[PDB]
């Protein structure tokens, strides 16, 4: 069973995001900040990780680099920040894709499927 981790301080997003992917057969873990995230990372293996840029205890660029010290699992940023410099940074820190909020759950799940497809097939 696919397992995805969502790292966001916005619990409303975490909740909608969880419920929706949970409906697609995916088991979902949450994390409201870096610290909480590293724990989940040390404790589980994920197929995909959604990561916000701004967190109450650090940023997504740094956390990305840190996650890569443990896993090369696909990482997808979620954020209202839509600027070229932020994206080039997210992608170079070990990131794969970068989605803009408010998230379009449909295109999201298409990406999710495209990524696992590649990952498995």
């Amino acid at each position: 069973q696919t397992k995805i981790l969502i790292i966001d301080g916005d619990k409303d997003n975490c909740q909608k995001l969880k419920g929706f992917l949970e409906e697609k057969g995916i088991s979902i873990d949450l994390a409201y900040n870096c610290e909480e995230a590293i724990g989940k990372i040390f404790s589980n293996k994920y197929d995909l990780i959604f990561l916000e840029i701004i967190l109450s205890d650090g940023d997504g660029w740094t956390l990305c680099k840190k996650i890569r010290n443990v896993t090369t699992c696909p990482i997808v940023y979620m954020t209202y920040i839509n600027e070229d410099q932020s994206i080039l940074n997210a992608l170079n820190s070990g990131g794969d894709d970068y989605l803009i909020k408010p998230l379009n759950l449909e295109i999201l799940y298409a990406k999710v499927k495209a990524i696992l497809r590649r990952m498995n097939s």
